C-alpha cells in the first residue's frame, strides 16, 4: 500500500490551473512522463487519477470492477448528446436498449451495406485532389474533416453536407463545433456562474436549438415519406430492443444521430491525419503501403473486398492510433471498495481517467523504440498483450463505431495511396490541436497524381 504521486499544487485551486491550457490531454502526457503509472488530480471538490502503465490499466479494464464514468467532459457535451450511447450511464435503461437495436447495425457484416456510400464520398475526395493546381497544397485535418463528415451523414440518415463544395461549414457544424468547444472550455472555468459567460450559455442554448431541428425535422422528414433506406435512421425507427421489445423513441434517436455526427467529424478525421503525417514522415512506409493499395485496389472503385485484403494500410492506421490515438482518454469509476495492482486503496465512486498516449508508450510492453512509427508492430495481431492496445475504448462500452471507422479509413488511405505520391513540401512540424479529440493542426502535403482513372 502505496501514497499516489501528485502534481504540483496552487494552494485552493489545488492542480486545477495545470489544465489551463489549450492542450491539456498533451499537459497530462508530460505528467504521466513525470509522475509515472499513476497520480492523483484534485481540484476544488473533485478528485481524479490518471492511469498510465497497461499494469494498472487491465485491472481498470476488468468490467466486473470497474464501469465506464461520465467524465466531466462527458457530461458537459449530455447537455446536446443527451442519453445517446456515448453520453449514457451502463445502468440507465436507454444504454442496453440502445446498444441491442444499434449493434447489428454497426457489425462488420453491415459494412457490406455502408460500402457504397463510403465509396461515394471517398471518390469527392480523390476528384478533388486530382483537380488542384501544380502550384497548390491540401489541408490535411480541414479535407479528413470534410469527408469523415460527409461519410456519417450518408451512411446515418441519408443527408447530404456537400463539405467538398463550402468553405464554410454546413450551419449544423458551425453550432456543433461551437457547443463542443463550450463543452470543453468550461472544464477550465474555476467559477462559471460569473454573468462574464451569460454570452456562452446563451450561444450554448442557441447551438443546442440550431442542431435539435435539423436533425428532429430529418427524423419528421423521415416518417412522414415513409421511404426505407440502408441507413442507420431507417435501423433505429423499425428496430426494436429484444430484451424491451421497445423501439428507441424520436428523442432518443436524435441524441444518436447527433452523437455519430460528433464521432464522424472528430475521430476518424484525426486518425487520417495522423496516419498520412506518419507515413510522409515515413517515406520506407508509405512506399510498402502504396505498394500493397496499387496491388490489392485493381478496380477504380474499389469493393468491400479488397478493403479487407488492405493488411499493410490497416497496420498504418494501427500504428498511427497507437502513438496518437485521436479519443485519448476515457473515465472508469470504482463499482465496489478495491485495491489497484495490490497498491492503490480506491473507494466505491472514486473516478480513473486512462491515458490512453501514454498506455500505448508502456516501454514494458512495446520495447525501448516506443516513439518509433513501426506498422511492422501490428503484423501478428497475437503478439499485442490484452489491455495494452485500447484506442477504441474498453468491454461493452466500446466503440460501437470501430469497424465502421477502421472500414472508411482504410478504404480512404488506400485509395489516397493508390492515386497519389504525396511531398511534406513544408517539413511540416507536429502541432496537435485538442477539442474532444486529438488532431494535427496545419498539416499540409502536395500530392502528385498517379494518373489513375476513376
Ligand atoms: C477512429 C475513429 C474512432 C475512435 C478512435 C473512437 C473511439 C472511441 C472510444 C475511445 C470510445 C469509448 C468512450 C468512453 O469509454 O468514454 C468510443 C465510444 C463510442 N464511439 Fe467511437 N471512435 C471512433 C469512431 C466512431 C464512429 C465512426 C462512431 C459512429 C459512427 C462512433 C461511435 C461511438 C459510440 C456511439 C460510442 C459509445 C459506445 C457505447 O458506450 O455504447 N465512434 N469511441
Ligand atoms: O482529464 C480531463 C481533461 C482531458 C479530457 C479528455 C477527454 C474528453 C472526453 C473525450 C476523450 C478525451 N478531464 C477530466 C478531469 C477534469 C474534470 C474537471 C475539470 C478538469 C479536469 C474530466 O473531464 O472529468
Ligand atoms: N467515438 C466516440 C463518440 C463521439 C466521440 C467524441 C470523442 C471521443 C470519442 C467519441
Amino acid at each position: 500500500i502505496k501514497e499516489m504521486p501528485q502534481p504540483k499544487t496552487f494552494g485552493e485551486l489545488k492542480n486545477l490551473p495545470l489544465l489551463n491550457t489549450d492542450k491539456p490531454v498533451q499537459a497530462l502526457m508530460k505528467i504521466a512522463d513525470e509522475l509515472g503509472e499513476i497520480f492523483k488530480f484534485e481540484a476544488p471538490g473533485r478528485v481524479t487519477r490518471y492511469l498510465s502503465s497497461q499494469r494498472l490499466i487491465k485491472e481498470a479494464c476488468d468490467e466486473s470492477r470497474f464501469d465506464k464514468n461520465l467524465s466531466q467532459a462527458l457530461k458537459f457535451v449530455r447537455d446536446f448528446a443527451g442519453d445517446g450511447l456515448f453520453t449514457s450511464w451502463t445502468h440507465e435503461k436507454n444504454w442496453k436498449k440502445a446498444h441491442n437495436i444499434l449493434l447489428p447495425s454497426f457489425s462488420q457484416q453491415a459494412m457490406k451495406g455502408y460500402h457504397a456510400m463510403m465509396v461515394d464520398i471517398a471518390v469527392q475526395l480523390v476528384q478533388k485532389w486530382e483537380r488542384l493546381n501544380a502550384d497548390e497544397h491540401i489541408e490535411v485535418p480541414e479535407d479528413m474533416t470534410r469527408l469523415t463528415l460527409d461519410t456519417i451523414g450518408l451512411c446515418g440518415f441519408n443527408y447530404r453536407f456537400n463539405s467538398f463544395y463550402r468553405d464554410q461549414p454546413h450551419p449544423f457544424i458551425t453550432s456543433m463545433v461551437r457547443a463542443l468547444d463550450e463543452a470543453m472550455n468550461k472544464l477550465q472555468r474555476a467559477n462559471p456562474d460569473d454573468p462574464a459567460y451569460d454570452e456562452n450559455k446563451r450561444q450554448f442554448q442557441e447551438d443546442i436549438k440550431v442542431m435539435n431541428d435539423l436533425v428532429d425535422k430529418i427524423i419528421a422528414d423521415r416518417k412522414a415519406s415513409g421511404e426505407q433506406s440502408d441507413d442507420l435512421l431507417t435501423h433505429m425507427l423499425n428496430g426494436k430492443d429484444p430484451e424491451t421489445g421497445e423501439p428507441l423513441d424520436d428523442e432518443n434517436i436524435r441524441y444518436q444521430i447527433i452523437t455519430f455526427l460528433i464521432a464522424g467529424h472528430e475521430t476518424t478525421s484525426g486518425l487520417l491525419s495522423f496516419a498520412l503525417y506518419f507515413l510522409v514522415k515515413n517515406p520506407h512506409v508509405l512506399q510498402k503501403a502504396a505498394e500493397e493499395a496499387a496491388r490489392v485496389l485493381v478496380d477504380p472503385v474499389p469493393s468491400y473486398k479488397q478493403v479487407k485484403q488492405l493488411k499493410y494500410v490497416g497496420m498504418v492506421l494501427n500504428e498511427a492510433l497507437r502513438l496518437w490515438p485521436t479519443a485519448p482518454a476515457f473515465s472508469l469509476y470504482a463499482k465496489e471498495d478495491t485495491v489497484l495492482g495490490g497498491e492503490y486503496p480506491l473507494e466505491k465512486g472514486d473516478e480513473l481517467m486512462v491515458l490512453i498516449p501514454q498506455l500505448h508508450r508502456d516501454k514494458t510492453i512495446w520495447g525501448d523504440d516506443v516513439e518509433e512509427f513501426r506498422p511492422e508492430r501490428f503484423e501478428n495481431p497475437s503478439a499485442i498483450p490484452q489491455h495494452a492496445f485500447k484506442p477504441f475504448g474498453n468491454g461493452q462500452r466500446a466503440c460501437i463505431g470501430q469497424q465502421f471507422a477502421l472500414h472508411e479509413a482504410t478504404l480512404v488511405l488506400g485509395m489516397m495511396l493508390k492515386h497519389f505520391d504525396f511531398e511534406d513540401h513544408t517539413n511540416y512540424e507536429l502541432d496537435i490541436k485538442e477539442t474532444l479529440t486529438l488532431k494535427p493542426e496545419g498539416f499540409v502535403v502536395k500530392a502528385k497524381s498517379k494518373k489513375i482513372p476513376l
